[PDB]
């Protein structure tokens, strides 16, 4: 596992709280991206990880003049263009709901108004994996109808193992415990 080995090398070598904070954030990003890849593989949909909204609009509506509209330059993780409806997707990996609510509010209020002006039928979809239990939670009614089962095989144990080693190495470092 090249990803695991590279994280392990970084944890073996790190000496400072600030560099450790970056490893921690990087592990959480990699765990998120791992779920996104497994999710798209299981559903046989195109895997993407952060698409500029302008690019999404140009893919679904090539004739658009972006300059006529006030397009917020957000980068949702992914999208599905069925031909009649646009599903905006964001992956989450979390034991809680707070990050889902934050992103749902941001994309609902920033994306839906301009998509209505352009004329593209759009739904905001947030798919969250609980990394401890592997349970999947979906916000997005049309996503649920298209994908009533999600036959993923998730294993987050190695991300937990890496981050726990990092936390243990800095268990007595006040500067780090605050950054985290
Ligand atoms: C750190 C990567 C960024 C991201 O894509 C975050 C997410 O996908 C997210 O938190 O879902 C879990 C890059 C773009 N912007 C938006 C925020 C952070
Ligand atoms: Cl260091
Ligand atoms: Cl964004
Ligand atoms: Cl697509
Ligand atoms: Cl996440
Ligand atoms: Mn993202
Ligand atoms: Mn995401």
């Amino acid at each position: 596992d090249p990803m695991y080995e590279q994280f392990l090398q970084r944890i073996q070598a790190v000496r400072t709280a600030t560099v450790a904070k970056d490893i921690s954030a990087d592990i959480l990003e990699a765990r998120h991206d791992y779920f996104g890849r497994e999710l798209c593989r299981a559903l046989d949909i195109e895997y993407r990880n952060n698409v500029l909204l302008d690019e999404i609009i140009l893919d679904v509506y090539p004739g658009v003049n972006l300059m006529e509209y006030n397009v917020p330059h957000v980068t949702p993780d992914n999208y599905i263009w069925t031909g009649d409806m646009l599903l905006i997707l964001d992956y989450k990996v979390s034991v809680g709901h707070d990050s889902t609510e934050v992103t749902y509010k941001k994309y609902t209020t920033l994306i839906l108004p301009v998509m209505q002006e352009i004329g593209i039928n759009t739904e905001i979809c947030i798919i969250r994996a609980n990394p401890v239990t592997n349970q999947i939670s979906i916000v997005g009614e049309q996503f649920k109808r298209l994908f009533p089962t999600i036959p993923v095989e998730l294993n987050f144990a190695r991300f937990f193992e890496l981050r726990k080693m990092l936390l243990d190495k800095f268990a007595d470092d006040e500067e780090f415990l605050m950054m985290i």
